[PDB]
């Protein structure tokens, strides 16, 4: 079992919603976990980002509304013997982050609206690290405005795979993603 | 300091030829270090891949012809106290590889030719993992051929960054890079 | 000489600010000249869009503030004997637009601000076609907003070219460009 | 009806196989038709590239094996009153090009193997223009080798559209295409 992020999708329980391995390698690079650091993983999903954060030696709380997804998250905590360093929390951000200890880092997988970012600026200790991925055009202008307001690094990421087609190979149909890496 | 690959380019002595931090994350994700595994790093440059591979628990031999770049590799060995774990060899592949112990993984950022690959193909223990980045049409073609012959994974990767443009921002002008990841 | 848009950049007097030939093809495709239709070309530069629009049978008014660039527009008018069909106006939109007859189509390669668009929105006959290229994060955001408000088509476009790289070839480093095409 | 290439897909009879409008704008830009010039459109499909070549004032022969596709091609000749400037030919290249008059330009939509390119170099008058689009990795290395051997322009083209997803917008999943524009 690998000592670095980007571990296969199949290292995790998940439905058809999971940060794909190369994106997750990028995401963890930007999160930059130090040992014992806390992360709020807003979005959650399969919790795979949290899992790699914890395997790098971090502690993580992983917020997620959907019940089916929370089961997957929980299986992944057990599978990696991650209690109590990682906690699944069933809820919806920002509301679900009201009664939680302040973190050193925040990952906005999913749920990234202005209301979230207003609350975050209201609730978080200055210099708390933020990392966000956006796949919609609306999420993208949001990350672009955040980068205008507060600086940081803003990356545009395109990754495709080679695949069958049908006696030949093609590039898999790809979407770019924006990622913002900043503070506060 | 960060517990995962893709640390900033300033965490390393380098001369301008370093592997960019997000690409370094992707590569290490493909290399997938397990504790104590050995890496051949062909085309060391400033040795950043090897440093992050060894920081994840591996050992590495780093092959670079240029004495001035070797010196930077040496500093990174020093900085991170990796001398038990990490060796520099001044030289050219394939000649410099000939008396080395066989690795568990190989990385080619260096001058990857068909010669190098035929030699690697003859020498390597079956199941040894290979990872290569290409940034020329000629080396990309080569990876695609390698992929057609041997399988594994072939990724096309484009990463840009938000850069100044007068009082405006613009995407930095990037090249896609091809990355093959296979074995044997 | 070629009967379609996207003629080489050498078929025009220009100063370095010209629209690239493949982008000029895409733009004219979006503009879709019918015989005798009128174009407002905001941000003329060297007037290449207008030249190709008028060569397809249209008429155009070309708006550029810089006297030295106007001179290049003038040469292209001369070269192609377009003076009955094509006018240069030295100035800035929106002021320079105020006494012009209303067009059948408008192209903004020029300084496209929200001001310009509010004014264009008030002045223009409903069904007038609009086409804009963006190369900054700020102008791209604007196009996306325009798209959300008004519909039409929004394309993301990346074009690179095979360039030397020592004795090897590599892709030239390009930016994506956003292009909106709508009406009213 | 527009005086330039890139006309909508729906301006043509076609099954689910047709050069998409922006690609076709690019393709015709590179073909550069002059009035009365002959084109072999190898591939054929719906014949849309031929149709725009002829509407620019060119003559075209359009080779295509599949019977269903040839009906579409023929409907497009009738619809645009293109007889006899455009001829549908049911066959398979290179064989199907044995008894045909020599052209000024060649478009390799589909069917682009080495056998084709060996025959073409054997059958065509020096300085005959070639334009080719490739979507597979094998077709791409072929166009890359052709560019090594004979120069010309080699472009990498990525175009995406904005589209629903589901209360938001996404970029449509896109494949890059290589296009070679050369001679002989
Ligand atoms: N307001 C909100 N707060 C928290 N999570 C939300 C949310 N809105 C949507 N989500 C969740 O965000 C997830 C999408 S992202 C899933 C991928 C995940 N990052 C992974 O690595 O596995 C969905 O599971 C969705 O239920
Ligand atoms: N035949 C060969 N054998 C070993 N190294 C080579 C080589 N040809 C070129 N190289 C080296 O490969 C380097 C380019 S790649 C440098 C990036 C490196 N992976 C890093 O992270 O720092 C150059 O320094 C060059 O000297
Ligand atoms: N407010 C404004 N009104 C009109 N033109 C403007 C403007 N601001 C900038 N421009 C012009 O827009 C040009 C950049 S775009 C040049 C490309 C042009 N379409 C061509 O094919 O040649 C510059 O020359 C600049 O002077
Ligand atoms: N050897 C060959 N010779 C000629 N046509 C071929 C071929 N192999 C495949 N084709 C055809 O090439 C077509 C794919 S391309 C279709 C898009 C077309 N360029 C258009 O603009 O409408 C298919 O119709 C296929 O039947």
């Amino acid at each position: 079992m690998s000592q670095v992020p980007g571990r296969p999708e199949s290292a995790f329980a998940h439905d058809g919603q999971i940060t794909k391995s190369p994106m997750r390698a990028l995401t963890l690079a930007a999160l930059a976990p130090r040992r014992g650091e806390l992360l709020w993983d807003i979005g959650g999903g399969s919790g795979s980002v949290s899992v790699e954060w914890c395997l790098a030696g971090g502690r993580a709380i992983t917020i997620e509304p959907r019940a089916d997804r929370i089961e997957n998250i929980q299986k992944n905590i057990d599978t990696y013997g991650l209690s109590p360093r990682m906690r699944a929390v069933q809820g919806t951000a920002p509301a679900a982050l009201a009664d939680l200890p302040l973190p050193e880092a925040v990952f906005i997988g999913g749920g990234g609206s202005q209301a979230l970012y207003d609350r975050l600026w209201e609730w978080l200790a200055p210099g708390t690290r933020i990392v966000a991925n956006a796949v919609t055009l609306e999420s993208e202008t949001l990350l672009t405005q955040l980068h205008a307001r507060h600086g940081g690094q803003l990356l545009r990421i395109d990754i495709a795979q080679a695949e069958p087609l049908g006696r030949m190979r093609g590039w898999s149909a790809s979407r770019p993603q924006l990622q913002w890496s900043g503070q506060r």
